[PDB]
């Protein structure tokens, strides 16, 4: 009865993230998950994927002036999960309505016309099962695509198509 | 007391807009303009363009349950401006820091891989001068790309590449 | 839609209400909730709170000439919701812009220098969730104070501070 | 930190409850609901019903030596529900055959020559649906009276006839 029976996650340190200055918290257990895509280039090795997480945060903090990278977690095609703001901190990925009540996970890449590789799909689903196991998400949490709550094409046609079949998907 | 022009704006009732539920006001003169794209299909006839203004508002209100189409104005490839929420109503186009202090205009189409036709651009430039002439915009207003204030590809590489050249543009 | 309903509400007859003469319907689902106070005497027991309901309806019907008590629901410090005009009928609580597009709930008493007990707040928020569940309110409904849409102290300095913190609150 | 639980439950600490020491968990969702009376005093205000819940729980804890008040929830004549051991903790209210399979709720007074007011019955029905809504209760649950499962005069003569008229009430 391991108190934390879930998940390999690449932590901030390891992907060389800038220290976060977000303080605003979510309230566990969290009800909604919104799946996005970064919409840039993908990345398929740990060194490449850790670079990409760095660039993303670089955009949100350097350019856009945010307190941290927007997403709670990002999903690489190396098939690891990168800690974004994580389970406890409100992200900025889906507007002032969905942000304080969800967890935004973003796949790194562009899935308009490309599907994530199986290992990235498993990483993402294992990550959700682990949120439930941890009490961070509700046992009956709901998955939305980004496009379901914000006017956008994110998470891309081929990914949208996939998340829709998921156990917890609810539009 | 001088008012001139200046709308060749196509008014909501003409493009068969559903009636807006929004009540929140911008305060004039408005300092900022944010230029997005719909990421959508483009339209080059006053008939398709009216029909697209519908489909775009239909997305925001029916799908997303918003009070109205998120943009203050939209821009067809027909060379006409489409009235959205207009000059005095807060729009929902660039998040909660920029929505209340800006006008958002969006070009109907996806401009990652096309430039909008020059008449589309003349329409947008003439809008903005109208706004100044009305006292809706500050004479020295500033223009931003959507991707400059929010994480997105909007308004498209090509379109973005154009707006960087505008006199009122600002880093 | 559904056999019986959600949440508990003291019915019109139970608080000895005069029959309604109102017929203007609201349009489901409603986007706005406006929270007032009555600035009248407060009460903390089902007996005294029913009495108070009556006195308010009475002032509205007999002195103001309204078809019924202006509020859709009233709220007692006894922790009970009193049925006003209900989910379906247009109230008179927020003036002619807001009355046709909102549900008006009023806490019975004056909340400038005191707060309503946790039980009143709970009942209020409860009511509201039931509104959504019935499909009388939008799921993305927005709460406003009376002072946000009309110039008035209502709902009273201390209660306004409170509703500011509600999830659905948009000034 | 979000909107309160459905049901408008007066939380433990609001009725000045001694802390629970119970830890046997009920496995959701529960099939049976058992209705009892307390046979103690009865109370018609929030003040007097807080106190009465105190007194019942005191009797259970200090005198009988139980981990907490025996009932999952108590119901006041003030029209409120008082959180006992709640949705997730096995109670002690109907003996060892009935406690591990059910949620016990009890009305606070003697219902032999009296009935609880309509508000008290409203609270309870409301509690039970909020049960389902949470996922604590079977969508398709069965309600049983105390005298049906254990030799007793509980829930009184009058209360007991009433609940037999409830829909969910089983033979
Ligand atoms: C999910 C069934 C109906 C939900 C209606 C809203 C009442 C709240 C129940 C959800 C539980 C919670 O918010 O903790």
């Amino acid at each position: 009865e391991d108190p934390p029976a879930c998940g390999s996650i690449v932590p901030r340190r390891e992907w060389r993230a800038l220290a976060s200055e977000c303080r605003e918290r979510l309230t566990r257990p969290v009800r909604y998950v919104v799946v996005s895509h970064t919409a840039g280039s993908h990345c398929d090795t740990p060194a490449s994927c850790a670079q990409q997480a760095q660039n993303v945060q670089s955009y949100h903090v350097r350019n856009l002036g945010w307190c941290d990278v927007g997403y709670n977690f990002l999903i690489g095609e190396d098939g690891l999960v990168y800690e974004g703001r994580g389970w406890n901190i409100k992200g900025a990925h889906a507007g002032p309505t969905w942000n304080p009540i969800s967890i935004g996970i973003s796949f790194m890449g562009n899935y308009m016309n490309r599907v994530p590789p199986p290992r990235a799909l498993r990483a993402a689903q294992n990550l959700l099962a682990c949120g439930v196991a941890l009490g961070a998400l509700r046992s009956n949490y709901e998955v939305k695509g980004h496009r379901d709550v914000q006017p956008t094409l994110s998470p891309g046609d081929r990914l949208y198509e996939i998340i829709q079949t998921w156990s917890h998907y609810r539009a």
